[PDB]
């Protein structure tokens, strides 16, 4: 990674949090193409100073994003060390993430939107299916929407994948079971079974969010009653606008070798 220094990074609002983590707005003053100087607008993730002892996997996750290069993946500019703090600099998304945006334009995002959105998503999956890439927390909170749709000019939104975070290996379970039923059922018995299977499962979770205008699958169960509906092998509901249910429940099957590659998923998008 780059190395980009703090007197250069400007802070600005608090955009949220995650896992271990906190997220800003903030300005990086650069000297980009021609040397001409820029001011320009970064998302900047700041690692907990109270869980220091996560930096490697936190940094491993944006290095595998930034392993490989492609329309569909977050940018990652570089990182900041300096003096005590893990900061990961990447680009700025305008319109932020999927989860929050289905919620707030669910009165007019219709199928056509969800299938392209989808379509889009699966096609980065298969990039890293192709590169034997996992990401491994693959959910609506980490799709970006880069432009959204103008069907005054025909122009579809566009979406990019954002990195996994502190990775699922590392993490306490009681965090690994509040994240059911994104995080497969192997990987509930045992972390270490992450592999490439995983993605597809969660994949399957997130069309299921991306179907359910802000929702989130089985949010009135608590973590017992999550681990409980893995071991009854219970699926999750069709979402009210079914058209890619089955979609989503051939992706979330409890047998990870029996799930579709992620060109089949594309060809059965393509089919609807
Ligand atoms: N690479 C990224 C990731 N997230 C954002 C973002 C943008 C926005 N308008 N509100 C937000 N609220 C929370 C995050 C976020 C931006 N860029």
């Amino acid at each position: 990674f780059h190395k980009i220094r703090n007197e250069d990074l400007i802070f600005n609002e608090s955009l949220g949090q995650g896992t271990f983590t906190k997220i800003f707005k903030g300005v990086r003053r650069e000297v980009g193409d021609y040397g001409q100087l820029h001011e320009t607008e970064v998302l900047l993730k700041v690692l907990d100073k109270a869980h220091r002892n996560y930096s490697e996997s936190f940094f491993e996750a944006a290095s595998m994003m930034s392993k490989l290069s492609h329309k569909h993946l977050v940018l990652n500019y570089g990182v900041c060390v300096c003096g005590d703090e893990n900061i990961l600099v990447q680009e700025f998304v305008k319109f932020g993430s999927l989860d929050t945006y289905l919620k707030k334009n669910k009165n007019c995002i219709n199928i056509l939107w969800k299938l392209e959105v989808a379509k889009q998503l699966a096609a980065a999956m298969h990039f890293l299916e192709e590169n034997t890439l996992i990401h491994g927390n693959v959910c609506a909170k980490n799709i970006l929407l880069i432009r959204e749709e103008d069907r005054k000019t025909g122009n579809p939104p566009f979406i990019k994948l954002s990195d996994p975070g502190i990775s699922i290996t590392v993490l306490p379970k009681d965090i690994l079971q509040e994240r059911i039923p994104w995080v497969p059922p192997e990987c509930i018995e045992n972390p270490k079974n992450l592999n490439l299977a995983t993605d597809k499962w969660s994949f399957g979770t997130t069309l299921w969010e991306i179907c359910s205008g802000g929702d989130k699958p089985l949010s009135a169960l608590d973590s017992q009653r999550k681990l409980q509906f893995y071991e009854d092998r219970h699926q999750l509901p069709a979402p009210k606008a079914a058209e890619l249910a089955n979609l989503i429940n051939n992706c979330m099957d409890y047998e990870p070798d029996h799930r579709p590659s992620f060109r089949a998923i594309i060809r059965d998008l393509n089919s609807l």
